[PDB]
């Protein structure tokens, strides 16, 4: 999946996503869009649950820890550029 | 890592498995959601768990459908080994 | 269950819980933390869905109504002490 760079403007309820860290098999942390809220900025920009957050403000956050990634998003204030890599829709299953 | 034993119900085990690849491209299978009031939840599973084994056999670095087929292949009862997350590493923004 | 005293700090999207009243069979109100939002202060401060709220800012809210309990939480501003009694999280079933 090609990275997609989206520009969000937050309102009173924020950008509209849940960021959660998961470590891969190599130990390196990934920060994932765990859930994206309907009708809020991220969703309106086409961000999806399962997206990996790969850049904030044009700078890579691939392999970066959670608090460092969150502070980088917070450091940008009202308007933020975020780059994501989308999942394959068929690699989720309810069992 | 914790080994949990689940008994299936009419609506299954009660979790959403989702693949995410790491930076070396290796997939991890993550328990993205654990349904309230269903076996997985009541078996001790957490959302954010990584699935590391099925029926005592490692599924680490295995693809999604291989992983699901192995869980399916076990029928009504299933052993699953998970590694839990740090629950202080999720943030709504 | 032994009560637990949690200390929450409010963020831009609030504390992140739904308070719901349930009355006893005798009509007496109790206030319950019905849902706790992932990634928000309540959750991160260890609150569980199904918690019963028994004190705010050190004062009992046992037997108190809903508007009254909310006002007490609101009265504490950005930082609030909440005392809860946790449920048995395995005593839930989807039918």
């Amino acid at each position: 999946m090609k990275p997609r760079c989206l520009h969000l403007e937050k309102g009173p309820q924020g950008f509209g996503f849940l960021l959660r860290e998961e470590k891969g098999l190599d130990g390196r942390p990934g920060q994932f869009l765990w859930e994206v809220d309907p009708g809020l900025p991220a969703k309106k920009a086409g961000m999806q649950a399962g997206d990996r957050l790969v850049a904030v403000a044009g700078e890579s956050v691939e392999g970066l820890g959670h608090e460092e990634t969150v502070s980088r998003i917070q450091g940008q204030g009202s308007c933020v550029s975020l780059t994501v890599v989308d999942p394959e829709a068929d690699r989720e299953t309810s069992v």
